[PDB]
């Protein structure tokens, strides 16, 4: 409360980690799903279903822009993204795996890095 601090955790890496982690991503072989963003025109339902779309190179221009405030709100936007493949594709399709596989990649690094 007012005068009174919680002691503050070091956050000067959390971009440069952040960067390091979003790469790793990027560099995976199931990646290729979520490289671009969906193509609206070309994939009918895409647009109507999923409210707000997230990729990962709209994530890298977030990034490199000062568009995240803190490392939760870049780790909201990366599960986003898994949490729009799973709603709409079937568990047993190759993006669905795809997904399945990334977000377990993502959050052990996650973990590793951070917690
Ligand atoms: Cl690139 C692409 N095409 C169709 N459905 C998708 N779900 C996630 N990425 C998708």
């Amino acid at each position: 409360s007012m005068s009174v601090k919680k002691p503050k955790r070091d956050d000067s890496k959390d971009l440069a980690l952040c960067s390091m982690i979003l790469t790793e991503m990027e560099t995976h072989e199931d990646a290729w799903p979520f490289l671009l963003p969906v193509n609206l025109k070309l994939v009918p339902g895409y647009k109507k279903v999923i409210k707000k779309p997230m990729d990962f190179s709209t994530i890298r221009e977030k990034l490199s822009s000062g568009q995240y405030p803190n490392l939760e709100t870049f780790a909201l936007d990366v599960r986003l993204v898994f949490d729009n493949c799973e709603t709409f594709n079937e568990d047993d399709s190759d993006i669905g795996r795809a997904g399945h596989n990334m977000r377990k990649y993502f959050e052990k690094k996650w973990t590793d890095t951070f917690k």
